[PDB]
């Protein structure tokens, strides 16, 4: 049904972030920079928190994600299960 | 180009389950907020509150959105 598409979805589109990682030398850089902008929608005061938790945390949450499975990762956020 | 086009499809998808599956968005939330304990204590709570306060935000947001935009402001599209 629906909710299994979206599980089946999720799948294939972490599987293609995985060898984006592996074969892609500015993709991380790229999503990371991007998310740092998207930090400015939520204040004046959050934005520079936000970005802060962002460069901190980046390089050890990929890492963390590359070495899980796609269906792991997306059971995860919710997508799968 | 690959995860642009698998992030269309997966969002399109989600669109679709929110509109026909009446305890999708619900057994998500729930879900997401389940995760939280992963943090530990103390940040469990934090991250669970910050769910039950921009959750409707987000849903919304991303209902009245088109797949192509939601994923642009992911960074998963452009
Ligand atoms: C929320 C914190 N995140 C960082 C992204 C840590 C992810 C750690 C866990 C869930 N992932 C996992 C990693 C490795 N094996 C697993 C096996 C099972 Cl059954 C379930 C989850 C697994």
């Amino acid at each position: 049904g629906a909710s299994g598409d979206v599980c089946q979805d999720c799948i294939q589109m972490v599987t293609d972030i995985q060898t984006a990682v592996r074969t892609n030398s500015t993709f991380v850089q790229a999503l990371v920079e991007h998310v740092k902008e998207e930090c400015d929608r939520l204040g004046p005061g959050m934005a520079d928190i936000c970005k802060n938790y962002i460069s901190q945390y980046s390089e050890i949450a990929i890492q963390m994600m590359m070495h899980m499975q796609p269906k792991e990762i997306c059971a995860l956020v919710g997508f799968c299960d």
